[PDB]
């Protein structure tokens, strides 16, 4: 039986590539997939072919990443639970989706990946692939192998012959994460020299830095007045923003299969992005349509992080945040400094905003109208409280 | 015929209160409060007197505030429109609470209030007076009178001899805000020199300084293991969060009354309490608990922000609110560096973090049949759609 | 000056042509519009030229009534507070589009209604209106008046030569509305033969009528097997519906513009398609695209209601809305019998209804019970 | 080791207790509630021992039922997709909450139901019994044994001495569901006679009947005059509303294990409160709670039916309807008549209705200013659309 393995190609994945053919004697199509973690693919690619793959597949996968999947969820706004910018949530449903193409195309049968049973990956890649093909057969070796700790892996790598070597990481274009080891404890702050996206605050220039981020339609298509494609877009405000130690977040989160969990994340492009938009709405969006939008991102942030990405439920919600969103033009513009970012200016061909309302369609006497029409059942409910 | 005036102490209330003289030849009940603004109010009050009242009234409220509307608030995570954390709408209420106390006690049909048509304060102490009062008569000057300027202002002042002097601000224990003047173009940043409550960034101590907070049911109880009184705490982080330059932000919001208004604030001890409330929650709140109170915490917040405190729908969500909170029991470790606030750390009694969990509650089959079950319905939907 | 009134043809319309033409000293254009009273709009029309209106329009309203705003409420599953099928509602806003539009081509530069300062319409009338043309002016009378009574009114069309013939009402394709004098005590029930869409439950047929219902992309297109037009759906329902004295409610509502008020309503086709819509849904919707879409329901219902139909928040719940309702496709097969309405079956193309084992449910369970246990431990 | 049954009566759960002591080796400990299912539960209790059981314990739980799960649900207006009204769901978490109990005083590590894997049941059985008891071990035959038919079942039972004997019911204070069988086909009308706490319409009286409830404090404490205890109550008003035919309804509902199954029940009793107690909060709720209240009663209605009953989610929302709730004192009157329920009168002590108010608390002047206000958003969207 063929078998399309979600290959990063570390030592577990390649430890995995020689369990599957080991246990399952099965022909092994390994897929490596380029979402900016800052690793040379290819060589991925060489190491799967090596550790016995009967193929091996890599892809530069960075702009349907942000084009397909960030940018439709910064559209709604997503934060799971008032911190996380779901950098390694959005991210997963990619690479069950190509794996899942992939196994149709070389008549698979099964797909793998190294998503431990703990966690929320598991849940992501496979209810993308159960979504994409039902009959989709799923092998998640961390919950079928009898490994019990690392020397025991370790030593079976050391065995069949795949080389081998205080926090876990995982990094995309999107951010850079951190969790477990030493920042299980969650009263230990982080140690210091674990950030490798962002420059720490305290090393962040001394002079603060202006970046303007155009949108249109929802998603952003320029910085500083230069347009860019998606992802060189969060590339560069990567890069600008990385340099002032902005997007920084040190929370404990709920993880969808049960238990508390101490991640750290930082988020120099998003940030800058989440900000930005927000500053953009607070022109083009009505009062209205804003106050229920923002009571219905929490609710698609969790769907994120849930893994239903491939779901009905987010589809839906889409639909309704991709129509407020389409509003969303014009331009932002952020100071940054030492690991803040502020907003400080934003204006839109199409603004709801009128000076003419505020400075001292409008008539004073009309409030006071306004409020003795609102205040009238607040009056009789006094009034029976006698 | 006797008139309740909230009167704050400056020009527009000094005018006010002739005006009321002259227009409704009734006597003048001046009332202040001391919320902080950093007035000494019983210069005010003999201001008062001076001016033409009847009778002056100065009452210390800071502790009132904090602990009957700051904290409520708190504990429901209220935050209108992603970033204002309502430091001028919650005093509101406060004040229209004491108008209508005293013309109950002073025997005064009516109570009065320098607040514009244009705004939101209007509403608020209008809405919280016939609330509490549904026979209370109000006046408000400012959609009453002829003044078409300013210069028609300080003459009217000079004819009945009243003391005479870029943006408009409001200053209470909570905050410090700014509006209108040069701020009323949203593309202009905010003139250097302008906040008051929070040293600037660029000025702020060269190196992060560490502060917990504690937490008992829901509300701080104390900083640095000193317990505090609800105002002296607010004020202790205020001097703490304020030297970091702290809880600065600055958006476009949209005003009860209809449009679009730039607002700048400056919240230090507020946004440390912000995130050391959800730092502490991280781990004394269930996930759905959490999920749920995240999606209400916004309409609470408008309701705040148009004037609804004394109405049966915020009093309902508040008692939701309440039953959340008081399991918020714990203390909270952050860093403050130049303008930023961030968490490093938090401990609680009865957290429900367990390491255990997450370190290399349930085995590997179990995530399995999760999975399983979870899925079921996306892949009825697939096969449906054949 | 030329105002274009919302002319319905009765009395009180009458009195405000002849005010307006005084009062404004203005030119005005009448607007008749045809959504299924159950009157002769025609008659209406040649009234208003009686009544001395410089032109009178009358229009045959009763599709796009239906089409574009009965059947884009219904996606949506909206119900205010738990009974009002908003029949009066999501009606009002048609009308003024059409008073809007006629001021434009005939140079109008105010619209006048006849809606009472103390209830929904004046709001859903003007909102409409402001929200389609900012700078059109509004007169509504009832607030600019000083009419002291009926005895005033009667007098001063007599006066006119305006033909002077215990409850409101309000009707048209979708319901038939009553409110107001006896009704207002809440505790009264309603007097006996006031319904007039629907017959007396004890009056009904003695035997049950079976009805099927086919929806296409969430919009009814059929009947019993017989495709037919918006209007003519809503028309033949209310017939079925009818005759079996099918959606009657009494209930206590809140106005939006601050007091409660007492109304009975009748909505015999509306309710059946209620009803035969969930059903087509329960095979057709996804459970968890279900419960979001019921959760927000309410909301689209009470911005129906409260007259911001052309408003940016109502458009884009739409989309979510409609979004949803393109699965519903299928057949809901009903039971009417003497008063009520019971689905009976139901079927669709791409019915969702219909693996694991057992096994896979104990770890669901154990996962799921996973922060609960903890909770527990933790409370020790 | 002792095992704490789940004890209905029948032949599967006689079938458990024997399959059960010979598994584990133990001894079973039977229970069986009376929550008005209508069978003898003294019966069941000696058949218990017949069948083997070292212990059999019987207890009437109807007030209970009624008290202290069925009336806090029905204060939250509870309904799962439009027509359920719970009948099943609420029964459940009490039945397991006594079987956590009785294992404690007896001793027993374990508890034992006979939900089959494929339903909701097992779901609400034992998310209480870990929610209430975190160490408790639970059997779940139908999950473990090897009985591949019901044929075999059959022979085990006889092999037992256990006496052996369209769709599948379920009976209890509150309802009698239906489905399974010939009703599994959603387009089949259900067989004539199937229903039995219901009197069909076609047969039900000429005469219409008009009936009185009236509420405290949220919940339902008298009909027609006559005080009733909670029990009691449920019991006289399904002996009104059965005769009448009131109560059936026919879905295809969504289940919490992931597929859609059709289900067809009677709820009498609670069809008549459900409709009384949304006549009585029309004149004792508050605009904007009531509006409030309804979109949250939804998620509640999952939250039970999915099992989540002694769950902090369902507990904080229990807060916030029973804060609600409070208010709702008052009578109702109601018409019954072949199949339907008519609400014809409400009336109240503390009514907030004032036909005061709308026979011909401000004047038309005011509703002039309201609407402008009102409409300045739009009028702003639309001169900005040009
Ligand atoms: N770039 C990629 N291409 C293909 N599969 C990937 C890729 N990145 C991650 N995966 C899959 O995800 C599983 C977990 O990946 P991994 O990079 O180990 O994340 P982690 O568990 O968060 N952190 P770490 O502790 O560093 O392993 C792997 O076993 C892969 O199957
Ligand atoms: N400390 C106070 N004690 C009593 N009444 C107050 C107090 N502060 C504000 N008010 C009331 O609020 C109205 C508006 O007050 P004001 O201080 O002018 O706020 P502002 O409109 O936000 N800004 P500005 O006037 O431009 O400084 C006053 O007319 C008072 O009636
Ligand atoms: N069919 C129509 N065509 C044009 N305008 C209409 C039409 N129906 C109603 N209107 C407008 O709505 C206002 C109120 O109409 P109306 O028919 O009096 O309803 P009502 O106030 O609910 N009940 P009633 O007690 O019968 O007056 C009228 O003055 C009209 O301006
Ligand atoms: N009154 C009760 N006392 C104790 N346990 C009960 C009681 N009622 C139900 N149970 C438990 O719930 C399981 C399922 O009960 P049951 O009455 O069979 O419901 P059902 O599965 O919905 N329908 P059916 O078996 O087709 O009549 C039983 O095996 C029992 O363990
Ligand atoms: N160190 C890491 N690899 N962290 C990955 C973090 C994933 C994050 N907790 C999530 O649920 O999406
Ligand atoms: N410049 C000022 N005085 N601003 C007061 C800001 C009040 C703030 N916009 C609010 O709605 O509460
Ligand atoms: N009797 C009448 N005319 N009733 C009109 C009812 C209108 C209904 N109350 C609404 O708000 O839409
Ligand atoms: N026929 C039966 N035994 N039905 C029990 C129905 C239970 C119902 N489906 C619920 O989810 O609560
Ligand atoms: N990637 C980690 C964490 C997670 O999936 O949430 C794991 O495999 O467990
Ligand atoms: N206090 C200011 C602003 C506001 O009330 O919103 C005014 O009186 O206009
Ligand atoms: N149509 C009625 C009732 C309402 O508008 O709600 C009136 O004009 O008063
Ligand atoms: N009681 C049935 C159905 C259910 O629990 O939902 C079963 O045991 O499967
Ligand atoms: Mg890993
Ligand atoms: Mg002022
Ligand atoms: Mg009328
Ligand atoms: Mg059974």
């Amino acid at each position: 039986m063929k078998i399309v393995l979600a290959y990063s190609g570390g030592l577990d994945t390649s430890i995995i590539l020689k369990w599957l053919k080991e246990t399952y004697r099965a022909e092994v199509i390994a897929f490596t997939a380029d979402i900016g973690q800052g690793e040379e693919v290819e060589e991925a690619r060489e190491k799967a072919l090596r550790t016995g793959a009967s193929k091996a597949i890599a892809l530069d996968l960075k702009e349907e990443f942000v084009r397909d999947f960030v940018f439709p969820m910064m559209r709604a706004g997503a934060v799971y639970e008032g911190y996380y910018l779901l950098g390694t949530s959005i991210a997963r449903p990619l690479i069950a989706k190509h794996l899942v193409r992939i196994a149709e195309e070389e008549g698979a049968e099964a797909i793998a990946h190294g998503a431990t049973g703990k966690g929320n990956d598991q849940v992501r890649f496979e209810l993308t692939a159960y979504a994409l093909k039902p009959d989709i057969k799923v092998i998640a070796p961390w919950r079928e192998w009898s490994f019990q700790g690392r020397k025991e892996m370790i030593a079976y790598a050391e065995a069949h012959g795949i080389p081998v070597p205080p926090y876990s990481m995982d990094a995309n274009l999107l951010h850079i994460s951190y969790e477990g080891g030493v920042l299980e404890d969650p009263w230990a702050e982080p140690p210091k020299g674990m950030f490798r996206m962002t420059q720490d605050p305290e090393e962040a220039p001394d002079a603060p830095e202006y970046v303007e981020v155009e949108f249109f339609e929802g998603d952003p298509v320029a910085v500083n007045g230069e347009r860019l494609s998606p992802a060189a877009l969060l590339q560069r405000l990567n890069e600008i923003g990385g340099r002032h130690g902005v997007g920084r977040v040190d929370i404990v989160e709920n993880r969808f299969v049960g238990m508390k969990s101490r991640g750290v994340y930082e988020t120099p492009g998003g940030t800058i992005l989440y900000h930005a938009r927000r500053a953009v709405e607070s022109l083009t969006l009505d009062r209205e349509v804003l106050h229920q939008r923002d009571m219905l991102s929490p609710k698609y942030a969790e769907l994120v992080y849930y893994g239903f990405w491939y779901a009905p439920e987010r589809e839906a919600l889409q639909a309704y945040f991709d129509h407020v969103a389409r509003s969303v033009t014009g331009v932002a513009r952020l100071k940054l400094y030492k690991g803040n970012v502020y907003v400080v200016g934003r204006k839109a061909p199409k603004s709801l905003y009128r000076q003419d309302l505020v400075s001292f369609g409008y008539d004073q006497k009309d409030a006071e109208g306004f409020i003795k029409i609102q205040a009238l059942r607040l009056r009789v409910r006094a009034l029976v409280e006698r």
